[PDB]
């Protein structure tokens, strides 16, 4: 759809934050998208990537194609401009067969958006705990 | 943390489904978790493969990994076969100083591109940003 | 121009017919826009593939696309029976002017709406 | 059907033009039919050439073809400075219906004035 | 932002000009924006390329192009050919860290130098410094 | 012309500042003009060298050639000699032919001159955001 400030709520541990992504325009050269947030430092963005896909002669398949990303900014021993100390990934690639249906697209979504607000991997992912 | 029943609710495009995952133990050759639903043929089944990592590597990877087959039974046969296959892969990385709250912002984040409609728009429409 | 959804209205032989065409993201390896209906089996879906292009000689080019869905006897995925293409390829000169280029746009836009073509293409007729 | 004078209306950037085509013969050597405009000066014409055909698979076929005149610096007869080409190639296969035919051909007589293609060629803009 | 139609007023030597530059689309296969002269014959318009990057690269390049090109009819002829071709380039190159005031100064720096009687006197008339 | 202190008004992304230059020589080894801010540390000095060119056997073809450069400065964590941590460059590459006239050479500057206040680069020279 058409790319606008996506106004992410109740995110966090405790659940009460917020996380307004502004639209910052469709890479011609792949056909990713993205998103990134009000903060006016541009190396300290929490960006957010998504691309759908199309077969070429060589895939045959769809690839919805999620990327977020977290830097945090620490001002080191004595400076003015904060770096990028860590990095915070993630990576959801979806592939769909040219026959999927709606409800079998719809489904692996809503599935993995109620599978990382499950207590298994609320515990997997913040904790790093494996399953045990 | 220990493998249970995960009884996801409220899945779907309507989003009124239910899918409850029984256990299915952790591979030991490589760490990967698994579930399955109780859908009693074990090639038509609902499989999630979650796996945490260790530094060997100097960085965690929570990898999650869905996979639903789709049954539809040929022109006269008794065995449905698997025709259509509908991955999904979700691969965190989170470095070896992240704290609590820089991952579980990054979850809940994804859990809520998830239910936004620039991805409800997408994934189930395949329609590009 | 930027790609949104192309709402394509009063179409068919009738002419009460409606068809949106989301934007389904520009191909860079060969610079193919595209556009796609909005009916969710990718298959099953009429594609539009606009593509101008560069130097001696500008081409735009607009294929449009429409499978049918027919079920077979037995089955629950409804395959591609039939495949109803189209080809336009227009050719502008490096000096082309606009009402140069906007007339052969609005002669064959008006072409395909005479007697001669809804003759000619609805059932076939040769001249 | 039979070759009469189509009268285009409402042709051109602007919307308000006419384009009369006489009929021009059918070529017997391609069955390739003809229409051409009614200035009489015959480099100078608009021609439109529809042409069917028949088997494993139909091709309606529409070109139009627009010369432009200048006079040069001191004569008496025009010249074709440009040449503004079109091409329309329709493919319908053996058993496409009447309804799956007209909806290709009023599909592609509303992409050509959708504002997405009198940006991609009245300017030459791409997607 | 989205390209619109650029109205660059106020331009020349004398000082009164306008130049309107309709947008023309993005090249995909390089990123490269573009923006053109409603004259309409096309090998005779003011070209303007604007194309910001990304590290690949560890560093930002915003790289502006214009480019004029001049018709002159020939000795007997209609279509006038391109005689001359007077180009510019400017390639801005920003840090990664670099603020918005650090970038927006860059910007408003060169285009005062622009109109400054330094450059107003070494690019009309060729004088160097 | 002659190098004279060039005093830059109206910078700035809110658009109320000053830039004082004081010129600094040309360079002989290669035509290069230059002129330099007035703050006394000579690392941390914008500079701006202005060039112009003649046809070589090489070129044929002029070559007005403007190179700014915004070095930030900032104190570490525990010093008194603050260094360079990033550099803003620029660069405005002019070419004009041998033939080319007044009005020819007057309009491509502030044809130039004037995009950089357009809204279509103080948004993708300030924020980096491309065009879309």
């Amino acid at each position: 759809a058409k790319l606008e400030t996506v106004t992410l709520g109740n995110i966090g541990k405790d659940g009460k934050q917020t996380l307004v992504l502004n639209p910052r325009g469709v890479n011609p050269t792949n056909g990713v998208a993205s998103l990134s947030q009000a903060g006016a430092v541009p190396a300290l963005e929490k960006r957010v990537t998504v691309s759908v896909s199309q077969p070429s002669r060589n895939r045959k398949n769809y690839k919805v194609q999620v990327k977020i990303q977290n830097p945090t900014a620490c001002t080191a021993n004595g400076s003015c401009d904060p770096s990028v100390t860590r990095q915070a990934y993630a990576d959801v690639t979806f592939s769909f067969t040219q026959y999927s249906t709606d409800e079998e697209r719809a489904f692996v979504r809503t599935e993995l958006a109620a599978l990382l607000a499950s207590p298994l991997l609320i515990d997997a992912i913040d904790q790093l705990n494996p399953a045990y």
